[PDB]
């Protein structure tokens, strides 16, 4: 149930609600493959999340840690740079891995959210991005909330119909 609810002086500056897991196949021993998926729970960490261009941080372990971008009028505010890094040296999610250190793979979504509103997409959105699946929903999200208070105009994702 990840929330990360950023504030400054003047109240709420940036607001996100929701859920996520990856699906990572790593080269395991013999010239064998593991897939495994990794929930991300709350005990997670947020550090280095920031209301230029706020952004938004998840560590969690020695594992992975996750990352986006939040660009400001590039009509209105782009969803950028979704990155996912992992560490095949730990053991404690990836045992048996062949490879050692850490591979990071690369969103290529831009997304398009207004300002002024909320977007809302408590549906799953499902990104292949080989060998990492990434599983996203239950999202409730605002970056560069104005006045200190989040929105009540919703956008909806399509998916939500
Ligand atoms: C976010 O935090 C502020 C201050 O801590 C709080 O007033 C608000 O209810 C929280 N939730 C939001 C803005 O959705
Ligand atoms: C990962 O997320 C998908 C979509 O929400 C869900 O169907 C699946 O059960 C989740 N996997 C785990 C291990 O929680
Ligand atoms: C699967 O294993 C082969 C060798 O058996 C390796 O070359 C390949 O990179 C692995 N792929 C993934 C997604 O782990
Ligand atoms: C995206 O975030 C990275 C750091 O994760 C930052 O260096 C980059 O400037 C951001 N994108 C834009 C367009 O500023
Ligand atoms: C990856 O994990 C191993 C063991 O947990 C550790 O030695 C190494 O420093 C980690 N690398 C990073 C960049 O966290
Ligand atoms: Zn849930
Ligand atoms: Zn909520
Ligand atoms: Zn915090
Ligand atoms: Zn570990
Ligand atoms: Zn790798
Ligand atoms: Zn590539
Ligand atoms: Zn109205
Ligand atoms: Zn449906």
């Amino acid at each position: 149930d990840l929330i990360v609810n950023l504030t400054d002086s003047k109240g709420t500056c940036l607001y996100a609600e929701w859920e996520m897991n990856f699906t990572i196949t790593y080269e395991t021993t013999n010239q064998t493959n593991k897939t495994i998926t990794i929930a991300v729970p709350d005990k997670a960490t947020h550090d280095g999340s920031s209301c230029n261009s706020a952004k938004i941080m998840i560590q969690f372990g020695f594992a992975v840690s996750w990352a986006v971008n939040f660009t400001k009028e590039a009509s209105h505010y782009s969803i950028h740079d979704i990155v996912l890094s992992y560490n095949t040296s730990d053991s404690t999610v990836f045992p048996g891995a062949v490879a050692k250190g850490v591979h990071t793979v690369k969103n290529p979504e831009n997304f398009k959210v207004p300002l002024d509103v909320i977007f809302k997409c408590n549906s799953v959105l499902t990104y292949n991005l080989t060998p990492v699946v990434q599983k996203y929903w239950g999202i409730h999200l605002q970056a560069f909330v104005q006045n200190g208070t989040v929105s009540k105009n919703e956008q909806v994702c399509e998916e939500d119909q």
